[PDB]
């Protein structure tokens, strides 16, 4: 007696193209968005998003706002204490500092000056544990850091390489920085789908359909379509 | 410290093949080298006929078996797989050029495949009427092909397409396979039923493999 597919919910944070990101009619798109409607169909469900602050994302889904979690989410383990993740989808990838172009080299040329980052990240751990003379600057949306980094408010905003090296194709002022992070107590952890902790059932069905999608040509086009 | 053993079947580019320079190279040997290096272990592979790859898996001649194999019901009867790594596509026909269109044009004719095959079973179960001649290797059933001893060889899109690129006097049939019941399970890494612990190394393996942007670039590499 069910009267629609089931629905799986979705809850991300769509300020970070080309992972997840708002197009001109005001849908939600990106490389994220493809793996999670491919998982979808492997599962005979239906997908629904919610859009909110990346910071929000783990809390909400412990209070069962939704069933699951996509966000260009490394699986770091204070996540795992949190949640429960996926198989990797995606590899996690070195952090970049974008700053305006030939301004800074290093991480040391940016001592005492101001870099933005999004709360709740990976990016914010590493600066606040491993640059301490950066003074970093906490935003629930990437699109906000930018616009402050335009603005001279910014020397840097500091994320996925991806993300930066999407937002300079409209940005040839700026340059990604020579020094990248990629401190393995931070990065290079897997990108996961995320469920609550006592989700097994879920999670399996989710590991099942990444399976199939991960071996099909057209999660290969989706990485040549996003990440080219 | 460690070396995987892989049986497999170089009759069939580009999942494995030998090279001008007599090694054997593809797809599937690409991604056993992967899975060998997240596995920190040195990879070594034998070469013999694709049908007697799981009586000798079974009989323990080799860890594992990777050999673009479809991951079929009557095979995980006789052997574990792994997760899929790449999916089992459509059967198809090679011919002289426009000669034959449909299965049904085939009726009496000698269509060459390699014993043990998806492609054989379908052939003997769906087109009777048509002659299925199995081969140990595909290698002959293409020479046999050009030397007129066949009509047609029949086998996966990818490795008939390949071997095509070359003869230009051939060409795919019209009518191709795709019936769900012989065709679409995945390509897996077979293993012996009591070796849970080296399958679940080897999916742990691939999980992290089919996440990498390598991956991609050996299906563009090997599909394209
Ligand atoms: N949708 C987003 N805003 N994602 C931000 C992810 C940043 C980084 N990959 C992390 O795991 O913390
Ligand atoms: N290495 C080979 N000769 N492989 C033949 C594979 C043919 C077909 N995909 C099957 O599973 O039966
Ligand atoms: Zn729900
Ligand atoms: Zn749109
Ligand atoms: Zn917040
Ligand atoms: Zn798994
Ligand atoms: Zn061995
Ligand atoms: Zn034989």
């Amino acid at each position: 007696a069910s009267v629609s597919a089931r629905t799986l919910h979705f809850g991300t944070s769509a300020t970070y193209a080309p992972y997840e990101f708002v197009d001109a009619d005001n849908k939600i798109v990106g490389f994220d968005i493809d793996v999670a409607n491919a998982v979808c169909k492997e599962m005979q469900a239906e997908c629904s998003f919610t859009n909110q602050s990346f910071d929000s994302l783990i809390p909400s889904l412990r209070f069962k706002k939704f069933d699951a979690v996509i966000a260009g989410m490394d699986m770091t383990p204070k996540r795992e204490q949190q949640v429960s993740f996926s198989q990797p989808y995606y590899e996690g990838l070195s952090a970049v500092v974008v700053t305006r172009k030939g301004a800074y080299h290093t991480f040391a040329d940016l001592k005492g000056k101001k870099v933005g980052l999004e709360n709740g990240t990976t990016h914010q751990r590493y600066l606040q544990d491993k640059q301490q003379a950066i003074t970093p600057v906490a935003y629930d949306s990437y699109l906000n850091a930018f616009t402050d980094l335009k603005n001279n408010r910014l020397e840097g905003v500091f994320g996925d390489v991806a993300a930066i090296g999407k937002w300079l194709k409209n940005n040839p002022d700026y340059a990604i920085m020579d020094e990248r992070a990629s401190d393995p107590d931070y990065y290079g952890k897997g990108l996961g789908i995320a469920v609550r902790k006592d989700n097994d059932a879920l999670l399996q069905e989710i590991n099942a359909a990444l399976d199939k999608v991960k071996a099909s040509p057209e999660y290969a086009q989706m990485q040549e379509k996003w990440f080219t």
